[PDB]
């Protein structure tokens, strides 16, 4: 059935909204997330007019539901219409429970302190008889009172009718932009990734307050092994990230500091075996303060360069 | 076919129940579990009335089965109707074997001693001619006499007709709440996760009853490596859990105690090499009792703070 | 088309059988296995009677094939009928190549020496006009002459028409029980899991025939690390098993023996440094024989308690 | 539409062939491989005869394509007919691009030097009016000029019309056998699996040219840890293989040699501490040559027993 | 509906193009990548001619869309037509949003400095009434202004109408070649794979500036363990690659250099214990410069042999 033509040849406005239900999948490796939600559409048409008797109501296929199609989805959405209603004044609104995979990029520049923006794009199948324009119902758009992206904080949930569109579309269409900006609770990462990685480094550094090579070399190289094994343990948390992250920059600094610690221990032993205990003691005493200070500085510059 | 209108314009009650069969999938990482079960529905209608001859019986599509739709499912349920029957007094009951993924959150605040509640939500496609209300058949709802969630204990299986519903639904509907509360057999975890993690720590602590740095540092750092490798081994059991768990809090305490053990061994060696054997002996003898006592205390406070 | 009514109002018997082809998937983590097989059904009906000319034969949908439905399947079976035949005396037999996931529990109480029983359940959609009862064709049921569950031994393949059924079914139905009991070739596990796990333990024990603490502690703790790493290597073989297995009990005994070995080495060093070489020598010499004997005993009790 | 009856009541021959395109999936763990290929069928029928005008040609469903069904497939093939043609003399040949998972067993008796045979089985739905027999078109069967199973060498690609068939089929059918025999390029495995595994063993053996227990025990047990970690690294390459492989036999020999090396180092230290330096020196000097020679011998017997 | 016959019996040209949207999946292990894109087709037909009134426009099935079929796809593409338009002069162009898995080989000869070429192949279902030839619309073909293969650089995106085709096709068809040549940002790999692998090697080499066997052997073998563990950590980045890669050649050189380092340390200790300190000092001093120089040389030859 053709869409109802406008009375005054004015573009038809459709009020669309989403109330998220489950955001269950966040596949960082696949750079996608799977969401279940109730898509609500409102089209004002002069059809199925109601009489002042037995009112309040219809059919799943007999009423023209406009073609609302997502853009950034892997496959076509698995939709299931739940309710279809028509306002007797002529405002047909219907809600469909749909499951959809969303193809959105997650940048981990600032993991685990990241704050990302999931994106959903909407388009319509405009027809020559009547153009279709999209708006957003503020009273309808919202987020679930449920778990709501467990382990994340929903910072904002906004919609913008972006006039921009890809050049392939010969005509111009008002692509609709749902942007959901979410931060991450970073607290658990402090004792699960960051603090032990520093404890191992400090165990490495305590080799300076020692003086025996056979113990310094063990205390440094074994803690290097511990750090590598802990990196193996942590890499299940981290995603693939083919680019220089922030954690991937701290970890490189830590490898570099293990290298410098080994270099120092070797130089101290070489000086002390070459009958120069004075210089060896001097360099060890200097590094006792130098290493933590250099580490603190390097982390400060790293943070300011990434934040 | 339209649902049978009420004789006295009273809401139609439907007796619904589930007898679980297989709960085979418990994908902790995906925060979902897949269940197979027999959904049984009972609608009282004045249709297909039976005669006192050749009674006891029908069709899969010729009889109006009410639209029972789950809420918290990834995709629409993969149903397969098994039996359809009608009581000659007018009570049509039918059972459908359905497979369904369920999107429910599992909180691991208290893993492995957790006790969670799986949730199933039911809604109907109410029509204006006759409203639909849902109840629960106690004689029909039940759990399988089979394996019944292997590795778990089914504490309770209850149903509540919650008047609450999400604000998107313009009308009001009686969403139906199946809550299945299950505890976990925690015994195997005691020798598979907890006890070896303590054995390694005690091997670390036995470095206090020693007096040689070249052996204390080995005995501590190598056991740190052993603990990290054992954490790698155990993390297959644990799920992702982007939040401070209970095991994730014991493990942090253990990393902290390895740090303090290394700090002590270093201080003892530094004192003993700086011609103060008395203070070194005193601190070692004190820590021999201090470390186990502090560990026991810290676990007590950790348990009371998590339980 | 309705099933043919009985001539003498006697229940209709159906001869059913399965000849397995591929058992390709054995997903221990998912507690399921995927099997491909030829399901053969034989129903005796007075339809499509043959004449003594051009005999020996039909249609995929024009002949009533009884509704044979599996019970313990994740999704409905992916069937594909291959042959449909009718015996001129009136015995229609047809074979369908079907792929099916089977939801069966595998208990690893006795891994790797386990001997499990896969289960397939069959039910029919009995109609009021004529009841349906199921039997088994011994001449038709069988297992593939092919690989036949590679790495397993098929002990038995039997069928029982169990009168028992779940209480949800209001009527009584003769659920059909295919039980396939299979043992496991355990030989490869002896050099792949068990023997190296003992070699590492013996390397740990050879620390008793030594007398230097700096070497005993290395030889014990490094072999503890080796054992943990080997456990990591082996856990790909083992499934999740949320319960105390047999291998999971040997491994706990091994962790306990590493703990006791460390305790002994520490006590021996403490005695020998406290000017009591006699008692230290006595305890070391005693443990040289005590440890292997205690291990052998503990394994004997463990086996008798698990077998 | 019924197949064309024979003119002289002779069995109908069908010329079938496959030109492989992609063999993309080789899931060793699942014991299956997924292949894309063009299945070409040629049936000679007296239908759609061509006239000497506008010749050279049809329809996807109006012409009887014989039921060619694979046997060893997980699910039914995902076919897509590409071209359908009929020779004016009466030889209709058509090619369908089909994707199919194949359930074939891969035996790793001789990994990585294995040479396996993938198998595809073909059957037809023979009808009583005219029997169907299958042959092979040599001019049509072939392998892709493309990558062609990357990392493998296609040794042979042959077809045999095996008269044998499973006993379930009441009649006799000529099951068609495509066997594709492929060897493996084993070169990369020499530096990726085999050579480092020997380098670690040689590092272990260099403990004989030493004389200090505190260094011999480290050099042996730490290399045992290195070997276990390298086995963890390599096990991603190896498949599950629930049976004694060839690599799984070298690795057992290597564990045994680590055990014997530890035993020797302990015996040498015990002799040298028990005031018998002569015997300790003798046993060390003997083992310096004994260990490599025994290893070379044992590998020779292992190869002859597996090859 | 038959395709429109040519007016002058000339082959019909179709202008086809692709504007990529998401290249979300790059499954190196599966040797495939999944892409979402808008396929745009332009066929010039003398149908649906427009009048100079209410112009600018149609139907999804009433207009003959030519059969454009990809070649190198796992399954048939999951298409969804978005827009269908006809130019009043007679140039019908339509765009379909399609999701497709692409089976293309990725060679990692030069990982991580690789530069690969993804391939898409197009064919048509040519009919005898009118032949079909394919061209490319430069103004339509393009790549997304979006993320555009995150972690990769799109070097080129070209199309060639290759006259070549596989020999199975009895006729000749103009297979269409989209080749997308993409390089990889290799920077992050320098601190994530390459630099730490060298830091560990340098820590190994600093054993030459030492003189105690009990420390040299620890410093070398423990760093061998660290290198193996780091290889385990890195192998998540690397794909399966059953062939001698470039990283897989550096890693072999590194294992070889660990072997030579152990051999040297053993020889130095053996010389120094055999009352030849002069030769031991000479060989150690020589290797101090020999090892880094040999490593630099070997990397140069390795690069020139792989680049």
């Amino acid at each position: 059935v053709s869409p109802p033509p406008p009375i005054a040849d004015e573009p038809l406005t459709v009020n669309t909204g989403i109330y998220l239900i489950e955001c269950y999948s966040l596949d960082d490796k696949a750079e996608t997330f799977k969401v279940n939600a109730f898509l609500s559409l409102s089209w004002k048409d002069r059809r199925l007019a109601f009489d002042p008797v037995r009112s309040g109501v219809y059919e799943p296929e007999a009423i023209w539901i406009p073609e609302i199609r997502f853009v950034n989805v892997e496959n076509a959405r698995d939709a299931d219409v739940v309710d279809i209603s028509v306002s007797p004044d002529g405002t047909v609104q219907y809600l469909e429970r749909f499951s959809a995979r969303v193809l959105s990029p997650l940048d981990f520049r600032r993991y685990p302190f990241d704050s990302q923006t999931l994106h959903i794009y909407l388009i319509v199948r405009s027809v020559d008889t009547r153009n279709i324009v999209l708006a957003v119902d503020l009273e309808k758009v919202g987020k679930n009172d449920d778990v709501f992206l467990t382990g994340w904080d929903i910072e904002s949930f906004t919609a913008v009718v972006k006039p921009a569109n890809f050049a392939l579309e010969d005509r111009l269409e008002s692509k609709l932009d749902y942007q959901l900006r979410i931060s991450r609770q970073y607290f658990s990462y402090i004792p699960n990734i960051i603090l032990p990685m520093l404890f191992i480094l400090f165990i490495s550094w305590t080799a300076f307050w020692s003086t025996s090579y056979e113990a310094n070399v063990t205390l440094v190289v074994s803690t290097l092994i511990a750090h590598i094994a802990f990196n193996i343990l942590v890499e299940t948390n981290l995603p693939k990230t083919p680019y220089m992250t922030y954690t991937g920059a701290i970890i490189f600094m830590i490898y570099l500091f293990y290298f410098v610690a080994v270099i120092e221990v070797t130089v101290q032993h070489y000086l002390k075996v070459e009958s120069q205990p004075a210089r060896a003691a001097s360099i060890t005493r200097a590094s006792r303060i130098a290493f933590p200070v250099v580490f603190l500085l390097a982390n400060i510059i790293l943070a300011f360069l990434f934040f």
